[PDB]
């Protein structure tokens, strides 16, 4: 039936700025919030302002030196940290910007607070669109991510859940999360991503985990142009088999919107309905679920996507005609919620999709 949904948002999140020309735009979180408020989606959700996660909470995964660096570096003192900046990969993709640490604290706070709420059985679903920063490593920033809120949220869920399933539908491989849990069977990581001449270069079909974690990392490598039909045909069968074999007690779903058609950095062809079908599939298993954001670089489409996925979480039908909102002009020329796919060729033939699915099924047969 219909579930209780808790949503995490801090009104200051949209003011963090990565710099001119940087594709990562925290303002998309504020556009999402304003659109979902104007659709009236606040009437059915408990809205919470996340606390600022402490350096101590972040060191449950990240190194003390790395978190100390993030808490200390500022654009005005960067000159004195050239050595640490290289060591921690702070540069073009992961720049130093005003309020960087506070941005990490808010992104992380939402994810950890959502995990605590789920652990206490006070909600069925927890949503943090500011989270899902899946590339951050133990002592290194990567791919616009500095603190891995997902790993921290999973560590929190592991306090009450023996097995946690992580699913990542961002176009980029969820490498930081996969790496963090690569040698354990208490987390199964499943990533669907573009693979081949594409960041971060990891997520081959043959990367399946190591030691006690062997068979607990699942990667579905895809080519350009995947559409709703093709994605839908492999997502539900894979997730159903993973649910059957692994029997997780909690799920974390990274909803990176850069897998949508027309994304500035992505080359997939999903519509908002095709992307949201993943949320519908996961929600059907009736397990405690933490829904997170991630990529998404055509910001009007990210706001549409996450507003629709919040409506999906709430089992609320919302009209295609967009309500008036603070960013109404960004949704022209149509002013509709749903998007059309492009004429791009789907390089993922039906035979390729079935072959990769069958290889993943062989690996899933190896679970106990
Ligand atoms: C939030 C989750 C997520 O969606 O998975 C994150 C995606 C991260 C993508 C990172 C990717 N990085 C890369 O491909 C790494 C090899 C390089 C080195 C750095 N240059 C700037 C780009 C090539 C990349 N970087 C860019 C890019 C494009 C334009 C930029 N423009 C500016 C001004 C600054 C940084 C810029 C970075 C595109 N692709
Ligand atoms: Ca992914
Ligand atoms: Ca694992
Ligand atoms: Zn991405």
């Amino acid at each position: 039936g219909k579930k209780k949904v808790c949503y995490y948002y801090d009104g200051d999140i949209g003011n963090y700025y990565y710099g001119q020309g940087h594709p990562m735009k925290p303002h998309r979180i504020r556009m999402t919030h304003n659109l979902l408020l104007n659709y009236g989606l606040y009437r059915k959700m408990e809205i919470y302002r996340p606390h600022k996660a402490t350096a101590e909470e972040m060191t449950k995964y990240h190194s003390d030196e790395y978190i100390k660096f993030l808490r200390s570096i500022r654009p005005d003192n960067m000159s004195e940290y050239s050595k640490q900046m290289q060591r921690f990969n702070v540069g073009e993709d992961c720049p130093v910007f005003d309020g960087l640490f506070e941005f990490c604290q808010l992104s992380t706070g939402g994810s950890v607070a959502g995990a605590v709420k789920l652990n206490r059985q006070q909600t069925d679903m927890a949503v943090n669109w500011a989270g899902g920063l899946h590339h951050a490593k133990k002592s290194e920033a990567s791919g616009f991510c500095y603190v891995n809120d997902i790993v921290l949220a999973i560590l929190e869920l592991l306090k009450y859940h023996q097995r946690v399933l992580y699913i990542d539908i961002d176009i980029h491989h969820g490498d930081g999360v996969e790496e963090a849990f690569y040698t354990t069977d208490r987390v199964m990581t499943v990533s669907f991503h573009k693979y081949g001449e594409y960041f971060p270069g990891t997520g081959d079909l043959r990367d399946i985990g190591a030691g006690k974690g062997k068979y607990y990392a699942v990667n579905f490598p895809m080519r350009d142009g995947i559409d709703d039909e093709s994605y839908g045909q492999i997502f539900k069968p894979i997730i159903s088999k993973v649910m059957e074999m692994y029997q997780p007690s909690a799920v974390v779903l990274q909803c990176g919107a850069d897998s949508l058609s027309g994304d500035r950095l992505g080359c997939f062809n999903l519509t908002v309905k095709g992307h949201a079908k993943c949320v519908e599939v996961v929600k059907t298993f009736n397990l405690p679920l933490l829904m997170l954001g991630g990529g998404g670089y055509t910001i009007r489409n990210v706001a549409r996507c996450w507003t629709y996925e919040t409506a999906v979480a709430l089992d609320c039908e919302i009209p295609n005609e967009l309500p008036y909102n603070d960013y109404f002009e960004y949704f022209g020329p149509d002013f509709k919620l749903h998007i059309s796919p492009s004429n791009m060729t789907n390089q993922n033939t039906p035979e390729y999709m079935e072959k990769i699915k069958q290889r993943l099924f062989e690996n899933l047969r190896m679970l106990p």
